[PDB]
């Protein structure tokens, strides 16, 4: 009676356990034999009754509490607990079960009864379980335009016995194909599928536009489905949604086996905002199908909406402005944060993605080099030589750099002495006298080695440490937190001179990029970057000096201005600017030839309205980020004092 009392209690949470992990042939074993006062069923009839019953609710977690066993007969121990479960209608709280047990030898078994499926439950009652589909909420951009939406879609299908039998059925194939943009070889591999059968109607495409003639055996059909109005604009930062599977349901029993998830980007980010919880009924019935005791019920409530940063035109352009190439661009106000644009390419389709998508289409996205599915604006790379603002900034402040000192450098290759061997940093433009105003207008990288080099790792250091390298963002965006090197320290004098002018191990993503360039837009204030409207903006102050900004803005207007600066071609627009380019030398590996990344920051240095910061990865030549950015300037320039 302690001995077997804890016998007892081990023999409960066995059968508790078995049933949480979803073994319920091992729960049966565990019941006495069926009779009056023992076990209500055998051990087969328990397994198909929490198969049928725990299945049909999706029944997930069970967990008990507050476990008592006791001794009532001389051989009959009774037993209670409280527990709890997921099912699909949420949780199931505060449940009291309660039964017996039997020692009838040297084992202890449960004389089942049907109150363990569910407390209430007696002989020959029945569940029933009826559900109500959420509406998936929308994404909309900061003037309510939609980015995601649920519109109604026009499917184009065929059926078979419609179109004919021989000849004409190979014309009219002919005629679907013509007027659709499709394949007729595909066409016939669709209606050629097992699941078809003559009469069915088999979706081929989901057409966009007005619909053309309809050719016999084609037909339209309205459906509802999620659609994305940017399209590829917008494709790595809004994701898609696909159709839910079994998988799926084991993990989160919440969500509707006949619904939408999201599979990538803010689809998936904000899932459990947007996807609503469904409603519904739970409840146990008489013999008949009388209801006698509701155990969950509550309606159905739709997602909620979701408001970004992100402007719909400036998204779109700035994707547009990148023709197809590997890039990224990212648009802010800098100083709120508001993330205007995040626009990476090249892109793949959301709507094809999520209206059904061939194996063939989405091996191409796949093997791709340029990668498509990449979000370019979260990925980290190496800042480039737009980074001298950084180090120049840093310099200025702690007296290293004076503005005015003009150093003296010959040709366009350099080092330090001869421990470098055969490296050396190398410029574009052999100018003799440099100081700090010609080396930001010729993007000079042997100007900035060298004082970097002066300035020595500690003090460099300092100065970066207080931007956001190792901070993790408060963005629903997946990313990794920016770095200066790999290790604490770097070790080496190449290693240095490297980071100096944005090369070496820095890794900063794009967005990142525009949270530490907008230090010159807030007088040395860094202005965390924000992508749902209704946050509350983020600041960090005293991140550069004051007088570094002073100093520094009025020569990037000069890389803009002089006829020899490095992104004069912006000055055709007109409008005032300050900006910086940018390049980087990557190993490729496979082209061992090399890669080249082109960059571009530019904003409005009159209002601090807009700022921008634009990347070409692996450049084509004769390429430049800076010959892109002319639309996207103007439209920010109009819109964003």
């Amino acid at each position: 009676e302690t001995q077997a009392v804890e016998a007892g209690e081990k023999t409960v949470e066995q059968f508790v356990q078995a049933l949480n992990k979803g073994d319920y042939n091992k729960a049966a074993e565990m019941t006495s034999k069926k009779a009056a006062n023992k076990s209500a069923l055998s051990e087969k009839e328990i397994l198909d009754k929490y198969q049928n019953i725990y299945g049909a609710a999706d029944v997930k977690g069970l967990q008990i509490s507050n476990l008592k066993v006791d001794k009532k007969d001389d051989s009959t121990y009774s037993f209670s607990y409280k527990a709890k479960m997921n099912t699909s209608l949420g949780e199931l709280k505060d449940l009291s079960y309660k039964g017996t047990l039997d020692r009838n030898d040297g084992q202890t078994t449960i004389n089942w009864q049907p109150n363990l499926v569910f407390p209430e439950m007696e002989g020959n009652d029945k569940v029933s379980l009826t559900t109500q589909e959420a509406a998936r909420g929308n994404i909309i951009d900061r003037n309510g335009e939609p980015l995601a939406t649920t519109g109604k879609l026009k499917q184009l299908g065929v059926v078979p016995s419609k179109l004919g039998d021989g000849g004409e059925k190979t014309a009219n194939i002919k005629a679907i194909a013509s007027s659709f943009d499709l394949t007729e070889d595909a066409i016939n591999q669709a209606i050629s599928q097992s699941w078809v059968q003559p009469d069915y109607f088999v979706p081929l495409k989901i057409i966009d536009g007005a619909t053309p003639e309809l050719p016999a055996g084609a037909t339209i059909q309205e459906v509802d489905g999620r659609y994305y109005p940017l399209g590829e604009a917008a494709a790595q930062l809004i994701g898609y949604v696909g159709d839910i599977t079994a998988e799926d349901i084991d993990k989160n029993p919440e969500l509707s086996s006949n619904g939408k998830i999201g599979r990538s980007g803010l689809e998936m980010a904000f899932d459990k905002d947007l996807r609503g919880t469904t409603g519904g009924k739970l409840s146990i019935t008489d013999a008949d199908g009388v209801e006698k005791k509701v155990l969950i019920e509550h309606e159905v409530q739709n997602g909620k909406d979701i408001k970004l940063t992100i402007d719909a035109k400036a998204q779109k352009t700035a994707f547009d402005s990148l023709g197809g190439k590997a890039g990224s661009t990212v648009a802010t106000t800098p100083k709120t944060g508001d993330l205007l644009a995040l626009a990476s390419s090249p892109s793949y389709d959301p709507n094809k993605m999520t209206n059904g998508i061939s194996q063939e289409d989405y091996k191409a996205y796949e093997e791709n080099p340029e990668q498509p599915f990449i979000s370019r604006f979260a990925t980290g790379y190496a800042p480039g030589s737009t980074f001298k603002m950084i180090t120049a900034a840093i310099g200025l402040d702690n007296g290293t750099i004076d503005p005015n000192e003009v150093l003296t450098i010959n040709g366009l290759k350099w080092q330090k002495d001869s421990s470098w061997g055969s490296y050396q940093v190398t410029r574009v433009s052999d100018v003799s006298q440099v100081d700090l105003k010609t080396a930001l207008i010729y993007s000079d990288n042997i100007y900035m080695a060298q004082e970097t080099l002066k300035m020595g790792e500690k003090k460099f250091r300092t100065g970066l440490d207080k931007f956001i390298f190792g901070e993790d963002l408060d963005l629903p965006i997946s990313m990794n937190p920016a770095q200066i090197s790999n290790e604490d320290s770097f070790n080496s004098d190449i290693l240095l001179a490297d980071t100096g002018y944005g090369q070496g191990e820095l890794l900063i993503n794009p967005i990142q990029q525009a949270a530490m360039y907008s230090v010159f837009a807030n007088n040395g204030t860094l202005v965390y970057p924000k992508l749902i409207a209704d946050k509350e903006t983020k600041d960090k102050k005293n991140v550069i000096g004051e007088t570094a900004v002073q100093t520094i803005v009025p020569d990037l207007r000069e890389v803009v201005q002089d006829v020899n600066g490095t992104a004069h071609s912006l000055s055709a627009l007109g409008i005032p600017l300050a900006a910086k380019t940018g390049t980087a030398e990557i190993k490729e590996k496979q082209d061992v030839k090399g890669k080249e990344n082109s960059f571009l920051f530019a904003f409005n240095p009159d209002n601090q309205g807009y700022m921008m910061v634009s990347m070409l990865e692996n450049k084509e030549d004769d390429d430049s980020a800076t010959k892109r950015a002319s639309e996207l300037l103007q439209y920010l320039n109009q819109n964003y004092q």
